[PDB]
């Protein structure tokens, strides 16, 4: 089974770079992640970062999501994140992804006991 954390582990974290690792990142990542399963998504943003630092972030500056909801944290330090966005081509089954690199803040939204990420809302 997947809980919630692990959810957001699968589709948001890739510690094991430090950046994005080609041109076909995002193609390679979106597909093995198993996030296009269905249909494509839109935008995907991973996290390089440890574990650690991005569980820290429900410890950091609180701000309102996207949503308007009150549960999500802004990380004090900017981090090192992939964004992977559709092309203009992209149309399920064969979704297709631009991969840009940035280092900016993440905001998360943090739910449970322990009280963990478990939706990435944006960066900036
Ligand atoms: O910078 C972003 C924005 C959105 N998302 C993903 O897209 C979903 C919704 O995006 P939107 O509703 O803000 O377009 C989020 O739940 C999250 O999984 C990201 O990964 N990075």
């Amino acid at each position: 089974k997947e809980t919630a954390a692990a959810k957001f582990e699968r589709q948001h974290m890739d510690s094991s770079t430090s950046a994005a690792s080609s041109s076909n990142y995002c193609n390679q990542m979106m597909k093995s992640r198993n996030l296009t399963k269905d249909r494509c998504k839109p935008v995907n943003t991973f996290v390089h970062e440890s574990l650690a630092d991005v569980q820290a972030v429900c410890s950091q500056k609180n701000v309102a999501c996207k949503n308007g909801q009150t549960n999500c944290y802004q990380s004090y330090s900017t981090m090192s994140i992939t964004d992977c966005r559709e092309t203009g081509s992209s149309k399920y089954p064969n979704c297709a992804y631009k991969t840009t690199q940035a280092n900016k803040h993440i905001i998360v939204a943090c739910e449970g006991n322990p009280y963990v990420p478990v939706h990435f809302d944006a960066s900036v």
